[PDB]
């Protein structure tokens, strides 16, 4: 199925970039935009892709959420009206046009347009001979349906190396919340407030086994994970936190095999793609011993839309 190739997909981005660095990024802004050079594509390039997309589709379309997801065009290419047609029915932002030549005018075109407004994200010095650019931009800061207490937020060891220890602010909260033991992880959802979304935290049993964990766990494990959560008392303890990091968008996809130089619809490429996101993370939001959930050391972290199966966001957290 469709659901099912998604999270492979997201979970090979996740895989190859596993890091000593944190981390956090939008799959489903991806596949929208490799789904816009998909509907122009034909031949070899077609097929590879494709290879991760079947038949024509079933979007999906469903507390702050921005996404900038956008393919532009340098302005001297006779797109197809079919393909400028399909795009604009099919995704929010439609094929934009640009002219390269002046690069600090076209990125700074670009950056204006993502800035929803925690970006600036193609630098100075990369549009000269570029063709097609892809764009995901991202901020997420959602409250949650259970909210933190904010004056039970105190620090704590965060084992961030056999050698190096971190102080880092953790939340706290003891109620029903849905979880599960497997052999090397616990999984705790935290629904956010208007509960389409939920953050799923996946905490290895082994202070360092994040990267194991990682290298194990398949799309499929991934997802029959999140279904397979029961409700229950759960003692949290979470660390307050934000990320911004922009991702090695283009190198990444390559280290998967990809053909960035043959075949749409003359003759045209995808020269650069760029992602960058932000997450905040903080408090706010609305006997059986309780289960305890202790986040104190490397972690791996997702946002998913459960009405939907749809991986929107993943990262981990090394403190």
């Amino acid at each position: 199925f469709d659901i099912s190739m998604a999270n492979f997909a997201m979970e090979l981005y996740r895989q190859s970039f596993s890091n000593q660095s944190n981390s956090f990024f939008s799959p489903y802004s991806i596949v929208l935009t490799l789904a816009m050079t998909y509907f122009g594509s034909s031949g070899r390039t077609k097929q590879q892709l494709k290879d991760r997309l079947f038949s024509v589709d079933d979007q999906l379309q469903a507390m702050q959420l921005h996404l900038a997801n956008r393919l532009f065009a340098r302005n001297n290419l006779k797109l197809l009206p079919a393909y400028l047609t399909r795009i604009q029915k099919t995704f929010k932002a439609d094929v934009d046009l640009v002219d390269f030549s002046n690069g600090a005018a076209a990125a700074e075109k670009i950056n204006r347009w993502v800035a929803r407004i925690k970006n600036l994200i193609p630098p100075d010095v990369l549009d000269e001979m570029t063709c097609l650019v892809l764009v995901n931009a991202i901020y997420f800061k959602g409250n949650w349906q259970t909210r933190f207490a904010p004056e039970s937020t105190s620090k704590q060891y965060f084992s961030v190396d056999q050698n190096t220890n971190k102080l880092v602010d953790m939340m706290h909260v003891n109620d029903t919340f849905r979880h599960a033991e497997h052999e090397q992880f616990q999984i705790l959802q935290l629904p956010y407030e208007s509960s389409k979304l939920a953050m799923y935290v996946l905490l290895p049993k082994e202070k360092f086994g994040l990267e194991k964990l990682v290298n194990q766990l398949s799309g499929e494990q991934l997802l029959d994970s999140m279904e397979a959560v029961t409700s229950k008392k759960v003692s949290i303890t979470f660390p307050k936190f934000k990320l911004e990091e922009t991702l090695p968008l283009k190198k990444i996809l390559l280290q998967l095999g990809l053909t960035s130089m043959f075949d749409h619809s003359r003759s045209v490429i995808v020269s650069d793609a760029f992602h960058k996101a932000f997450i905040e993370v903080n408090e706010e939001g609305s006997v059986a011993p309780p289960a305890v959930f202790i986040a104190d050391h490397p972690f791996m972290f997702l946002i998913a839309d459960m009405q939907t199966q749809t991986i929107l966001f993943m990262g981990s957290y090394r403190g």
